[PDB]
């Protein structure tokens, strides 16, 4: 009865860590955030 909890949750973590993954590596020398 809780489908949206397993699929829609993993998808939210797929693009949340994917997008911020690179943006964190590149740059980040002078300004931290």
């Amino acid at each position: 009865r809780y489908p949206y909890y397993l699929s829609d949750i993993t998808d939210v973590i797929f693009i949340y860590f994917a997008a911020l993954s690179p943006a964190i590596t590149f740059g980040g020398l002078l300004g931290e955030k």
